[PDB]
């Protein structure tokens, strides 16, 4: 069981901190080799995603990863920007099926902005295609217009497009989630504008047949970001393109509470993952020793379940999680009224100490 | 001179409009107001949702003033022929590029939001959504086999995500000088993270912004900005971003507000000379029944003072007599609360009149 550490930039390293300590603290034997990804790519070899690096994630049986970004590397070339270290793993490990769970712990109920009792006891699972779109869609760039009323002037452009295997495959990873669950899949697009999101619903569609067993239904985007807010108890499952998911996820996270909740887990067809908090390198607040670091802690509890055959240490993990909120610990983006509150370290201590 | 086409519409729409013209009327002010018919209305005249003569009237006045078109009883004429062509008709034929949606929160309302009351009782935020290109309108798109990449020759479908310099700099525009008419903070929103058409965006806006020097200008990405509308709204002043992204993030804002049905709507051009409507649009079973709510086409009127016709003063005093009128108990149907007031349209005119 090898892992790969990829830390990345801004709060990346304090959190990733936490989850090997975390990792560190079970029983079991990991060998964990860190290696650098993003801004702290480019420091080391002037690319966000060295060679060196690559190889470590494809050898790994499962890849830790922090946040990459950091407001100093945007002026760069688009193929040296930090981000560009996590769209690459995604795609050159064919990492397509992201999973966000979004779960409200009790303890953390009072933290989402929403009323309570549109938050309570909250489960959603979201499914989101992660290696297609207009994230990755060929021709973009920025070129003279070709065509239209503004032909000839600058014009920045992107490919929005999903073929037919692209969507089957993340359809049945997602219909497979929900015969495990509540038997309920609801797929969002924008079908009535974009043809990319027709073909996607048309392809769903199909791909229900064979899940006799579960209903499916659909929603517009911009709909599913009203009802995520109105009612988000109503959704068990959620599947989606890679952009809309994006758009979704963050206001999600807001269900459990804060942003620093979110875990993530990235596989690929033989659940080889890639796993990280849903959240960014939140440079306004790097190495001030206090972001939250349960997403990613939560993240690791994923990578033992998912890929490493480990799902008693991740049922471990978290309830050590689960007993830190009891305990009354909240770093400062879940503060709640007579909470113990706490920095980075201090949390992953806690959760150390309830395992 | 101050000339506004009246295009009240169908159902409601005339039912609604009538007390933001009442409203009108009852200013000290000198406007010239022309009414002209729109959607099954402009079929019934003349054969067309969008008749010759209503369009000419609507580019020759300073401003309009839409109400709502649509109806059960045109729901069957052809297409081409559907009150709702109307709507598109104006925005492509007017060149208004920027739709203005506010997203407030009255206190006495609050309760109907999904958000804790102190996060967004009183919420006064404006998002300017750019209305006529992006991915919504680019070509080339459709359906076909892939042509290159990993899937090549597999079934696939398309679209092309573009915007060109003048596109995105008459936004900013807008957008700037919407923000200096308020509390001089502009958000810009976009993906320029993974997106080479907002990367494009971004680098406009922060070109336009060194003639705006007075506003402070700031970005996000658009998954931190659908969270930061729930987390924190109140937070921002103007958010300017593409029609795609100011779609979603205005349909999640009018959400959160709670009262869908209170909000105010425009679409400006490069002059701000807008179209002023509220955001709601048809409601057929209530139409002609005199209960519609008519506080979301007065709050469009008040837009139309500060943006086109360059009152802002009168804008101020219709939006609080609004707010009175809320205090002081009164009510339509939709959104009445416990102990309340309750009246019709023409009874919620005749009390925003009232505390002007
Ligand atoms: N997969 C990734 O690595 C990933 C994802 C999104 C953004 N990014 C990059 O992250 C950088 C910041 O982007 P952003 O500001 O839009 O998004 P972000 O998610 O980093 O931060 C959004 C907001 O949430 C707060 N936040 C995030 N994680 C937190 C935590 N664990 N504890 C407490 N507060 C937390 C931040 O302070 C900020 O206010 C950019 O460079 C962006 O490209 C990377």
């Amino acid at each position: 069981m090898k892992i790969a550490v990829l830390p990345g930039d801004g709060i990346g390293p304090e959190i990733v901190n936490e989850a090997v300590k975390v990792l560190n603290a079970l029983d079991e034997k990991f060998e964990l080799e860190h290696a650098p990804v993003g801004g702290a790519g480019y420091e080391a070899s002037g690319h966000p995603l060295p060679d060196a690096t690559l190889a470590l994630a494809k050898e790994a049986d499962a890849i830790l990863f922090g946040a990459v970004g950091d407001w100093k590397y945007d002026s760069l070339e688009r193929a040296l920007r930090p981000e560009q270290a996590i769209l690459g793993l995604r795609k050159h490990l064919e990492l397509f099926a992201n999973f966000r769970p979004a779960i409200c712990y009790p303890q953390l109920v009072d933290a989402s902005p929403l009323k309570p009792e549109l938050v309570a006891g909250l489960d959603i699972l979201i499914v989101r295609e992660l290696n297609g779109d207009i994230y990755f869609g060929q021709p973009r760039g920025v070129r003279a217009a070709p065509d239209g009323p503004f032909a000839g002037e600058r014009e920045g452009f992107d490919t929005m497009r999903y073929s037919e295997p692209e969507v089957r495959r993340i359809a049945h990873v997602a219909f497979q989630a929900a015969q495990k669950r509540a038997k309920k899949l609801l797929s969002v697009d924008k079908s009535n504008v974009l043809e990319t999101s027709q073909f996607w619903r048309d392809v769903m569609i199909d791909v229900s047949k064979e899940y006799a067993d579960v209903e499916l239904s659909h929603m517009y985007v911009d709909n599913a970001a009203m009802q995520l807010a109105k009612a988000p108890k109503q959704f068990d499952v959620i599947v989606t393109g890679n952009m809309f998911g994006d758009i979704l996820s963050d206001e999600a996270s807001m269900l459990t509470g804060s942003i620093g909740m979110l875990p993530s887990a990235s596989l690929d067809k033989n659940n080889k993952g890639l796993y990280e908090p849903s959240h960014g390198s939140a440079p306004d607040i790097a190495g001030k020793g206090i972001a939250n670091p349960l997403a990613t802690i939560l993240s690791a509890a994923m990578l033992l379940r998912y890929s490493l055959n480990r799902a008693e240490q991740a049922d471990r993990i978290e309830r050590a999680v689960k007993t830190v909120l009891e305990q009354g610990y909240r770093t400062g983006d879940i503060a709640t009224p007579g909470c113990r509150q706490v920095g980075t370290a201090a949390m992953g201590d806690a959760v150390v100490a309830a395992l």
